[PDB]
């Protein structure tokens, strides 16, 4: 049958946890980079786009947009998502503080170049006070391999993703968090994520100077 | 069972548009409010915050955090968010839409009185051009009453919500969009949120330098 089709420029930005997410539950997907300003206002023209916005994922009869969406949809199909809304409340409890910590670092490099080092410290210090200690708690509360349920699921996913660029940003932040570094290598060592994570993947890399630039003028900012 | 115990200061924030599902889906709930930052430190202290942030509602035996595991919670526990996997993608989408334009609204009045003017600015072009249409369309397409399945779902609640705030701020921007007003009358009139919206009820007032003060040494941002 068909691929779902990412619609997004080459770059990490707000399509990458989507791309991992279908990565880790071994679905094959396409992408069509988007290289100018023209490539998005084509999307606009057509009415692909209900926000006038992308990431959009075409996926099964459907033009989706919002990250959480399609996100969404994508965690449900594959059973990353639980088995019932009790499991959902503390998955989703658990990826929108993920979300939060996530949004900080993917904001990091289109700062200021100067506001950039405060920016980090608040990084640093959310991340060792607030969201690690979170996570090895409920980690140490239930005993548990996984997040939720004793089974992976999408919160799973989420948070090794997180763990990746806070080791790109601060490799000693996880340092004092045992139950985080052996949940970053179980998740690892799965078949399709570390696929995923090894060379020649649609994994990306982090915003450059050519990138970065590159997205001004195609979002227009 | 006993009563959702809503967590929050005595303003709108984060947690008025739990307050206005709750309401829409006919329950009763209890608001312990938090009147100072030591009220704030306690909920902290005795572990009842996750990332140590409001709002936070207790329900069928959790400490929910996240506006949007809240949210969603409520939505799936009451049959708001839709019959399937699909029609879900369907109001994720719009509901993400409307917490976007929501979110540009809710920042407004913390946003000291130099951006005030630009900040407007953008909810009214953005609301008149993009989002406004984009509800308008969906109900066109079918021509019923509500946005999807011909039933109330928890999208035509956080838009009309919505069309509560646009007005508040503009009254001109719904005026060309002969669908949408007659949405606001139809679900204003419904018996839940026509008694949500009558005096003395937990529907909560904008915000004022009393309210913004008091957030300030509350929330210490
Ligand atoms: N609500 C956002 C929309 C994503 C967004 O900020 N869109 C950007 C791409 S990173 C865009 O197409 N910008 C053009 C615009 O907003 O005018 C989401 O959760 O995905
Ligand atoms: N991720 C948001 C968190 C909301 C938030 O920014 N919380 C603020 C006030 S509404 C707070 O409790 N401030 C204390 C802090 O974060 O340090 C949610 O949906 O729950």
């Amino acid at each position: 049958a068909e691929k779902p089709k990412l619609h997004y420029s080459n770059i990490r930005g707000r399509m990458e946890s989507i791309r991992w997410l279908l990565a880790a539950a071994g679905v094959e997907f396409e992408e069509k980079f988007i290289k100018s300003a023209e490539d998005l206002d084509k999307l606009r023209n057509d009415g692909y786009l209900m926000f006038q916005q992308v990431p959009m994922v075409e996926i099964d009869g459907m033009k989706l947009v919002q990250t959480r969406a399609i996100l969404n949809y994508i965690a449900s199909k594959y059973n990353l998502y639980g088995k019932d809304i009790k499991e959902k409340a503390l998955i989703d409890m658990y990826i929108e503080g993920i979300a939060d910590l996530g949004e900080m670092i993917l904001l990091l490099p289109f700062t200021q170049p100067e506001e950039q080092d405060a920016k980090l410290a608040l990084i640093q210090e959310k991340t060792k006070n607030r969201y690690f200690p979170a996570f090895e708690k409920v980690l140490k509360s239930h005993g548990q391999d996984y997040l939720v349920g004793n089974k992976l699921s999408r919160a799973d996913i989420h948070l090794v993703e997180l763990l990746y660029y806070v080791e790109e940003l601060d490799s000693s932040l996880i340092s004092s968090f045992p139950l985080l570094k052996a949940l970053k290598t179980r998740i690892s060592n799965l078949p399709t994520v570390k696929k995923f994570l090894q060379p020649g993947s649609p994994r990306k890399p982090p915003m450059d100077e050519k990138s970065l630039e590159e997205s001004r003028k195609i979002f227009r900012f």
